[PDB]
């Protein structure tokens, strides 16, 4: 599977029939229809003790991985019950600044989207968590092109060392707090992974406020390769799934 004409999102259902399921992601967020939920508790992003380890090009995106063997960096509150441990983050992005995000906001596409992936510690390990309807919480953050994001630059600068599929590099002492916007206002809904296996195991928390990154920063994302070393070059761009049918779901807002 991938993102090309011959193996992309319109093909995925043949090996992963849940691609046409009842709670697939991403979705369009219609801001006029999303409703404030006074019931949501405050969102708690607790990343002070986050321990990054490594950055990996897996042929689909690049992943920054964390030590999740203890409750270091966790996401709690909001729509969530219990404690979700940060395991990794990655992005999806476009070939052009007008596309690249997976979620859309009133059909608007952002240049990219950051996903911080967390798993529900009541299920003991990540593999067990993805088999549960409330196994994962993904914090989604839009990127728009404007001023540079200082906290992203250490990521940008290491991409030259993981150009191709299968390459990894040490990536210790990175603080993911530098990737967040000022506001934690969010939308939330029940959904799925946005790549195969497309499991319906995600509580989505999508921040309303985008972060700005510079044109130079996202240009360096676009120099990555889907291919492995020694293979014909396939630029890693447009690694996003389009919006899926909302079906029997309501998107809730944390804010008035
Ligand atoms: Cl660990 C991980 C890495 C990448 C990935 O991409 C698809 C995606 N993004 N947000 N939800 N699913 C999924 C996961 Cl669960
Ligand atoms: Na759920
Ligand atoms: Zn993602």
């Amino acid at each position: 599977w991938g993102y090309g004409k011959h193996n992309g999102p319109e093909h995925w259902h043949k090996d992963f029939p849940i691609a046409k399921g009842e709670r697939q992601s991403p979705v369009d967020i219609d801001t006029h229809t999303a409703k404030y939920d006074p019931s949501l508790k405050p969102l708690s992003v607790s990343y002070d003790q986050a321990t990054s380890l490594r950055i990996l090009n897996n042929g689909h995106a690049f992943n920054v991985e964390f030590d999740d063997s203890q409750d270091k960096a966790v996401l709690k509150g909001g729509p969530l019950d219990g404690t979700y441990r940060l395991i990794q983050f990655h992005f999806h992005w476009g070939s052009l600044d007008g596309q690249g995000s997976e979620h859309t906001v009133d059909k608007k596409k952002y240049a990219a989207e950051l996903h911080l992936v967390h798993w529900n510690t009541k299920y003991g390990d990540f593999g067990k968590a993805v088999q549960q309807p409330d196994g994962l919480a993904v914090l989604g953050i839009f990127l728009k092109v404007g001023s540079a994001k200082p906290g992203l630059q250490k990521v940008v600068d290491v991409l030259d060392s993981i150009k191709t599929k299968g390459k990894s590099a040490d990536f210790t002492n990175f603080d993911p707090r530098g990737l967040l916007p000022e506001s934690l206002d969010y939308w939330t809904y029940p959904g799925s992974l946005t790549t195969p296996p497309l499991l319906e195991c995600v509580t989505w928390i999508v921040l309303k406020e985008p972060i700005s990154v510079s044109s130079e920063q996202v240009l360096k994302f676009r120099k990555l390769n889907f291919n492995g070393e020694g293979e014909p070059e396939e630029l890693m761009v447009d690694n996003w799934r389009p919006a899926q049918p909302l079906k029997n779901r309501q998107i809730k807002a944390s804010f008035k």
